[PDB]
Parts: structure tokens; sequence; C-alpha cells
């Protein structure tokens, strides 16, 4: 028995398009904690960790560890349709095949209610990295998805370049070659090594959509390592994506 | 000798954008007592009547009774370049094989002037039901609009519901289902007697583009019977559709 | 070398656009008299003149006469990607091979460099021909923009009628056939004689862009000759295109 009303649906619309960016199906994996979706993409490069933890919630109810797996192209049509200031209440009942979501007004004239079948998923083996990171830059989400799309005029890859001065965005491809540097301040490194790798902007991009969740964005790396970019979802979450870095 | 000059060319363009979205050529039927359009779609299932009333125009002249076939898809192109807050006078004359559009400023600085060719076009062998309609319902016509949009995520078909509480819209399909309930008395419902009815989504969808004529919007129900929808064209006119149900 | 820098790159971000409508690479003539691209379309019909005065930019060095040859797409791409607010200083040192834009912003937490290779281009086969104009029309820019969208549904080919009253931009095609009439208001024709060309549009429209660069236009006609659409950038250059008639 689960049953999870958030007040207002901006925020569930703006995290499934959000995980949606990477996975097309994913396990909702829901405690008294809270919901946890955790996920890797059919590469095997990328990883979602996202929490909402029980407080996030006007309202929510789950006693026994459930799990619901969810087909996030379908989630993410129908939350398409639900309007941002509506409230959305999730719920599944005991032993159903079907999650529904269920929304209505502030003012309560006219209520939506949208069923979705669940699906076997097998959850994955994927592992979060275990690792610290010997650097750290904060940055503006909205200023980090910019410099990905520009990054992307030139190269599928993006070379990232912490150093205490700041860090150096570089790519490169037929249209030429671009940086865009960033200086401390703004920016907020936290460095003790000249630590400098390279990346996917594809994901990278899809990572980027964590702007709608966050005015800032943390980005954590350890040399020869899987990096993370984290988006704090109020106090009340985050946005976490891992991305393996590209290598000779 | 017609003449049938409108002052705000708006109206003409929200118009044609609404019934061309039925069908691509239609006679307008111009008598003293004011222009009308009556149309079917090609898969015999749907129809248009427009009408707009003589005091309408700010200038109408008809001593004779024209018919006047028209390229809907050419009229929208036209009308797409014409400016909103501008004069357009209609003019058609004796032995023509041409109709003329003609707009100008408010500030007389800027005339334009279309000339498009008239079609034959075969007089309609069926026009309107002549219906009772005990079962009402008026909602705000951008609600109504929303949701056949919503109802298309999940399928072809909505179905209606109308009892005295309020009006159910239902579909289903592969994504799932979805339903949105509106509650009464802000929607006025008036039934005699509770019925529910199905139609197809494709023209519900052509029809709820008549939101931007009215800001409330009519629909009209009886059992085994064709449905209308109606829009007013304030008080000026009326953009009517009709739509055969889906039974069984 | 060259150094030039724009307090705004909103103008080179304007400029490239208009220009790159016309031809994909363009020399670029650099002189302490200023930038200066001088290009024709393929087909030998239209002509490009562009001239940014020493004063159009903050700091201007051009000791000796380099000629760029320039990529107008990759150009176009990499400014898509700068701010309109941030300043653009674009440099080429005498031996190097590329041209480097640098992109700082007011405050100075943001510095973006990218760098083209520079082409050899062939064709400077050129010559704008100057004649004595009789006729001059000057007018919104965004209103002759919108002219040439309208007669654009029409046909492929617009014929401007220049006479006491005003000017009549008409044209022809399968929809049908329109005119446009603007009255002597402002609308600043200036003509000696009546005068009617008429001009491919494609190339109208091409040209059409610059209002972005101008609040107004001046059109400038001859009896069988091409015409001038000039578009002015502030007192610090212009934009100046030069279009054959169609005659037979």
């Amino acid at each position: 028995m689960l049953e999870a009303q958030v007040q207002f649906a901006s925020l569930w619309k703006r995290l499934v398009e959000c995980i949606n960016g990477l996975v097309n199906e994913a396990n909702f994996d829901c405690n008294p904690g809270g919901l946890s979706v955790q996920a890797m993409d059919s590469s095997h490069v990328a990883l979602v960790h996202m929490l909402l933890r029980d407080d996030c919630f006007v309202k929510y109810q789950c006693g026994r560890n459930s799990i619901l797996g969810l087909n996030l192209a379908s989630l993410s049509k129908v939350l398409k349709i639900v309007d941002s200031n509506d409230s959305l209440s999730l719920r599944h009942d005991d032993d159903s095949d079907v999650v529904t979501l269920t929304s209505e007004n502030p003012e309560k004239t006219r209520k939506c209610e949208y069923q979705l079948k669940l699906l076997e998923i097998e959850a994955e083996s994927m592992g979060i990295p275990e690792m610290d990171y010997r650097s750290t830059v904060t940055l503006n989400s909205a200023e980090f998805a910019k410099i990905v799309r520009d990054m992307q005029v030139f190269g599928d890859t993006v070379t990232i370049a912490i150093s205490k001065e700041g860090v150096k965005f570089s790519s490169s491809g037929d249209v030429g070659q671009g940086y865009t540097f960033l200086q401390a301040a703004g920016v907020e490194v936290t460095m003790e090594e000249p630590i400098t790798l390279s990346f996917a902007l594809r994901f990278m991009g899809i990572f980027a959509k964590g702007s709608t969740l966050s005015e800032r964005v943390t980005l954590k790396f350890a040399k020869d390592s899987p990096c993370m970019v984290e988006y704090g979802i109020d106090n009340v979450g985050y946005l976490r994506y891992y991305l393996a870095p590209k290598v000779d």
C-alpha cells in the first residue's frame, strides 16, 4: 500500500523529463525514507540516482519496501498533460498491476485520474561508484547547460580542466576549436590536484536537464574515474548522475 | 455584385483556420441575410455549419443570392498574411471566375489586395439533422480544447459521460487509461436524462479549434444522435459542428 | 597582425546571419579603414558589400591590408553560441592559418575563445556596379521584410512599381495574385519618373534579414539596372545588397 501526494506536479514533470533523457524504464524503489530511482543507460556508461525524501511530499505512505517498474515513455507522455500547479497523487494499491496518478486543482473544480500498467524490470547490478573526489566545482545550472550546448557545436567530447583559478571546458571538431573558461569567486572550486578529464557531451547534455530542478549544480572529479553531477532538489532530495570518462 | 467588409480581419482569419481543419474547399452561401458555409468531411462522418449574419459586417451587400466555391487551403495561405487589425472586404462580381480580398490599415496608408480563383463545387446533398438535443453542457472553450488534446495521448476515442454531478471524459489505449472529470455549477451542465456517448478524437480535435472565436463552447447530445458542438461568434453568428457517435 | 574588438557581439551575430544567407564563404578585406566583405552569390545575380568602419570597433589595429577567407557557415555556427551582450575580439597573427574570436563577459567571470581555419578563397571576381539611381524609397525595414514574406505566398517574383502616390509590390502564382501598396506617408519615395522593375524573391528575402541591423531600409532603382537595398549600421558602416532585375 503506497500513496505519495506532492503539492505542485511541476516537480514530478521536471524529474521524469530528467531521468527519461537517460532511460526508457526504471524501477521506482519506495521506502518509508522516500522514493528512490536508480538506473543505468543501455551502454552502461552512465548512471542516474534520484532520491526524493519522505518530507518532499505533502503526504507519504510506505510501511513495506515495495518496488514499481514504470515505463518512462508512457509516464512522461501523461505528466506532459498535467498542469504545473496542480497536485499530483501517486498511489499503488495492495497488489494491483497498475499504478495511478491522480490530479486536482487548488480549488477542486476538475479531477484527472490516469492509470499506467507496471512492468517486471529486472533490478540491475549497476553499482553507484564508491569513491571520494579530490576536486569539486559548483556553478550555475543554466550556465552549465549552456556550456555543454556550446561545446557540442564543436564535438561529441568535452575536456574539463579543474584548476585553482577555475574550470576550462574545451572541445574540437570540423567547425574548429573552442573553450569556455570559468573563474573562481560565480564558480566555487575546491580542488587539491591539477585534475583534468574528458567526457561524452551526449550525456552531459542529458544530465544538464537538471537545471529545471536547481539554480546550482555540483560536479565532482576523481583522477581516472566516474564523475558525478549533483542537483540538489530543495533540501528534500537529489538528482545524481555519474558518467565514465573517455580514456586511451 | 457581392460585397462583405468585416472590420477586424482576425475574424475571417480565426474562422477559416477552424473550418479548414475539416474541409479543403467549401461553398459560401451568400444571401442578403448573411454568409454561411455548410460542409462535410471526406469520410462523410462530420459536418460544419457556420453562419455570419449580415449585422456581422460593417458593410454588407447581397441583392441576389450567390454561391462561391473556394479552395480553403489557398484562402488560408492568403489570410495568414493579413494583419488581424486590418479591414477585410470580400468581393465577387457577375460571371467573374475570381473573388477578391482587400485589406487596409486603420490609418489608410497600406492597401492590400488579393485575388483567388473560384471553384465549382457540387452542392451538398446532406445538410443538418434538425434535432431536439435535450442533454446540454457548457464549459470554457479552452478547457474543452486542452481536454481533447489530453485524451489524445491515450487513444483515438473519447467517451463522454454526462450526469447532473458533472461530465467525465474517458480514454483508453497502449499507454494507459485516462479520464478528466468536471464539476457542475465553471461548467453549466443541464440535462433532461443521464446518458453517455463516444466519439472520434480526430474530429473533436478539429472542432476544439473554435476556442479562438468564443470563450465558451456548448455541446449538445442525444442517444444515437450525432452530437453538436456550437461556438457563438459572440452575437453576430455561429460556428456549429456535428459528429456521428461510435456505437459498439 | 589584426585585432578588432566589438563591444556587443550582437553586431557580428546579426551581420553574419545576413551575409551567410547569400554565400557560405567570403573574404574579409581588412585595412586601417576597416573590415569589408564583398561577394557575389554563385549565380552572379546578387552581390553583397559590407563595410564595418574602424570606429565600429572599440579597438582596431590593422597596419597592413590582410585578406581573410572565412567559412561563413562555421562562423555562423560559432557566433550562434556567443552571448549577444559579451564582447567579441577577432584577431589574426601574421603567419597563423587561423583567426581567433574571443568573448568576455562585462564582469570578467567568463572568457570564451573559439578559433576557425582560414580558407584560400579563389573568387574575388567582384565589381560594385554603381550607376546613377533615379528613384529612391525608404521604409521601415521590418515592413519590407514582411512584404516580401507575403509576396512569396503567391510567386517567386515580385514587381515593384514606383510612382507619385507611393509603391506597389505585386506577385502571381498557383495560389492567386496579390499586391501591397504603400502610400507616400514613414515611406519616403523620392523618384524622378515612373519606374517598374521585377526581382527574384529568393534574394529579396535573403536581403530582408537586414532588418535586424537597421530600423529602416532603402531601396534604389534605375531603369534596366541592378537595384540596391541598403541597411545602415549606425554611422559606423553599411550592409548593401545589389540585385539584378528579371527582364524578358
